[PDB]
């Protein structure tokens, strides 16, 4: 394939850091070696994330464009929006976001902490809630020129090509390192992000070693997003194979009970893995991922001695937002 | 000078990056080059910052003692603490930490997020105490050390800010000679540093290293205490004490401890009008987040000074951003509409 | 029956007002004439509400048996606990509340708005479960020297919990006097049971007990039916209803509770917000907004007879308002 | 003078009642009665208080006026906001109101709970920065607004209602057989004290009315107050004038800043819950009841006087000091 051909926008540090997760292996037997690769510490941006992969690729046609707004949307806490709010800013772009409760969540600071509260200071305009169009108009309308940035990135004609490339980096990385990884977990929601995935590993054989962990709690649907952009991206990038459902992997067990709630293991998930490696997960997104790959090693599912790297995503500023539900630890 | 004889263990990612602030540099007339040095982004240990960088000097000796426990202290929404939580979870070692509210504050939720949620969440024991009970004056810090031996355990004993202790500032000496190292990848050398003070040994540090190299007086630090003549003190004893143990063949002059007072009020944890506009100008042009109580204060101080036009036409600035972005969580009312 | 052989400690102001919602009453048709008796304004002790009425009866024991401690327990938006803790300061006694998380909510001030900001500024010793706590807590008392008088949830599940509200019906008999006619009904919100079982056995003495309408704000129907039915029974042998209450005495509507105790529903909020507009009269998402939600739906499905008068009991709860501010940001 | 002349559209249960606080007068020492008029308890009307009361005697010039909106004003936690709304509501008319950042505070939650969180669910038009602005919003919407200005207050019609007050007063000391020596009430915008001077200047005890600042702006709340109290004698006939001496107002207990409490309000707010089982806030009571503890524990009170606290209401303030009482 030749992921190559689209020009990248630099909006991160670098390639993101693998760490092994010695503890939290070591907790849970031994048996499996868990590691992570850093995709919440690849930006000066607002503390970047998986989305600030995936806009790299974005940004060179927004430019090429001549917008001069971002325009796109999330739910509340969306991560997606603070994200886009650091771009625009750096970019020297305006920025609508539209956001929208896609949670049954009401919190007292839900809408003033974390995510939210960093596009507003980031000189973002936030619409809280058609919602989407009315948006991409109005920006028109007063005589700007607005980048169309929809969900997660995920259903845009580039936004699969960030994690074509982040397996592109995991190779290299697994040279420098002397080895492979059998097994990557990840997170998936709106989709792109396991997609990229898919396709990057499809390359060398290993697309259905992607083990994708639904936070979505609409396992059909996301299973079928994630399906068809990996499709799009494949046929984008020119991979010598059209990717099929085999080629998709995505657990449904750990998603519960809906998105954006956490369920009492996504918290003892977010707890283990924090107090084992100081490492932070969400309720939403990755602490769900994180439920997902200390359950498989519990139950025996990797096969002894196998080399899990666990993709973090992000998120951790959500954290706020769930202020009461962890208000003693 | 030699830091190199003192073991540093690794809780870093490495050599943090150095970025230009071209957008900022230009809204303010485009006469000082600035960067920042993101100290902000050296860890995966829950968003380190800068006193990450000092730990890494001090977690050698509490591993040769074979303590098990790491024991600190500071205000509500201290970033020290956040940082020991998560570096006594990485190490395997237990954490209890002495909390009261430092500030004339009272946020809704200022318990409850940002750092003390992080705190809570790496498994440190918090200990936060109501007001009006003063843990400085009853010396809780000091029972908290007792309580760990008491119950079997061996505390290691981080005090506020990781400062007033005898590898303190030895983190940030290793800061000037990183920056030098940076200087020569890139071929040119930055004329000033601008970073935040309250503890100290994060500006005595950068004394110490940058003295050696005749930049001391480089270094300009922004009180962030409000209460600049025990700070300024603080900085040049603790760079004093470093200097000695880093075997810096100088002197600490008074002359190379410079803290700016002008950006400090109203008190220490409360931001003014010029520390929200400074935290929104960098936000909205470089993508770059400060808080109200640090990092806000020294860009602010940064902004100002470039601004009356105290930095020579033509200076590299170089920002060191030291963190504390968690913390504009507890501040959520001042931002509500950005 | 005889009410009076039972003291009763002042702890309201008097009688409650009722009070004529027309602007509602009209916005619904107009067939159904709408009014709303005061509990929620009762008394001068923390706002109190229906369980102040409750403890008039209760605290008389109490300082007979020479307590010097109130314990109680409820919720962490409980309504009983803060009036416990008022009356407990005005008696000049010591309180002690055992909170627990009761209601599957998660709001960042939860657990310092509202009623519990009030039981802790009053003075009380509120205990919060973690995240046995009430044998530990009368006993925490008893080793400290004091003697605690314990209050169960609601007030409900105790020999006197159900005077206050016989005594209910006893008022509305004295102002329905002066008003020349009788309420067709009574509408009351119902969870641990004795304001519904007292009003029952109360109206029971003039053949209404079936006309007290309660709506169910527990979400566990069955329970809270049968604990209403059998502290009404209790009551009524207590005072000396001249008859026996009868499993049809006792109405529980069970269609405005959802989806859970503690959490309201669409409907739920539609009602607090149209009472609020079209009478000034607040309620609250956890219990009375519950009742006004069945009153107004009752009346908008013709289930009341045309040109009947309906008392809906506003027991109070308006505080909790303060647990649930997101939902209301916008109104 | 004569009140009667002006209509009054009931708001209110009807009079306010007068509690003893023997608790808290025993604990300062016992030689000191004290006292409290509810005001607080005055209404359904979500809460009401002494806004509430003064509210009755403006409501009939706006029905008169055929006005079909009430627009208010005041800081993001304003009770008089609150009881605007509440009794727009009622009375089926249409509200705006105009909510300014009136106190150097920040928290969370303080323009969503408490006052302001019922004003939205009253369904009264909520707009957080103006007057002019509100007003002549609400005429080119085509209704007609009647205009009521912070606190009611400087209004021809504002003082009014407690000089009904005395009134009410003075015929339940005559069903008790004894006579209050002082009455102690918080004063800020100033009409709530202005009706009071002139109700008690009737009878000779202007100067009984112990007022006690809680804007920390003393001068021009005298001055407010002494002004009010001058239109408001002239409007009811008192045949004698509003001299300085009739204007009590005690500064030392308003500190540090409008809207913010010091420790001796909280102290004050405490004592009296745990005493007495009343709550009162740290804007408004919790300062006046600061101010009547203090005077009495330095004897400032004659051994054996009678002291009536005014409590004007407040309380759902709290709520947006939550941080302040998380342990009592
Ligand atoms: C958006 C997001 C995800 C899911 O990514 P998709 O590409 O939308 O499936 C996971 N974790 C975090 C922190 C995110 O922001
Ligand atoms: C501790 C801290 C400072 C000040 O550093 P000192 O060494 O204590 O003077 C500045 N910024 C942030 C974000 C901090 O946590
Ligand atoms: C307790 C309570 C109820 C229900 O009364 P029960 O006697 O427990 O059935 C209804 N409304 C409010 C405001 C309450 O506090
Ligand atoms: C408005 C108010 C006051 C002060 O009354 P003024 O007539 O404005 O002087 C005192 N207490 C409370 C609770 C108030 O709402």
């Amino acid at each position: 394939m030749n992921l190559q051909r689209f020009p990248r926008y630099p909006l991160t540090f670098g390639p993101t850091p693998i760490q092994p997760l010695a503890r939290l292996s070591k907790h849970l037997g031994g048996k499996v070696h868990l590691y992570a690769k850093r995709e919440d510490c690849n930006s000066g941006l607002a503390f970047g994330g998986n989305k600030t992969r995936k806009l790299e690729y974005l940004i060179p046609e927004a430019l090429a464009q001549g917008c001069d707004t971002l325009v796109s949307i999330g739910g509340i806490q969306s991560n997606q929006t603070r994200q886009v709010a650091a771009v625009a800013a750096h970019l020297g772009m305006k920025c609508v976001l539209v956001q929208e409760n896609w949670v049954n969540y009401s919190d007292a600071v839900y809408d003033r902490v974390g995510n939210i509260q960093m596009s507003r200071i980031l000189g973002a305009d936030v619409r809280l809630v058609r919602s989407w169009e009315d948006a991409l108009e109005s920006v028109r309308a007063a005589g700007g020129k607005p980048y169309a940035i929809p969900a997660g990135c995920s259903d845009h004609p580039l936004g699969g090509l960030g994690f074509v490339g982040f397996a592109e980096e995991v190779r290299a990385q697994e040279a420098e390192l002397g080895f492979k990884f059998d097994y990557v977990v990840v997170c998936s929601v709106t989709g792109s992000t396991q997609a990229g995935m898919v396709v990057g590993f499809a390359a060398d054989g290993r697309a259905d070693r992607v083990i994708g962990v639904d936070a979505s709690a609409k396992p059909a649907q996301t299973r079928e997003q994630i399906t068809r952009i990996a499709r799009q991206t494949a046929e984008k990038v020119g991979l010598e194979r059209d990717i099929m459902r085999a080629d998709v992997v995505l657990d449904e067990r750990f998603a519960g009970p809906e998105y954006g709630l956490p369920n009492e293991g996504t918290l003892e998930a977010i707890r283990l893995c924090a107090r084992t490696e100081g490492m932070l997960t969400d309720p939403v997104y990755e602490g769900k991922s994180m439920h997902g790959m200390i359950e498989m090693v519990r139950n025996g599912e990797f096969p002894e001695g196998s080399r899990v790297l666990y993709a973090h995503l992000g998120g951790v500023p959500a954290l706020n937002g769930y202020s009461f539900i962890f208000r003693d630890g």
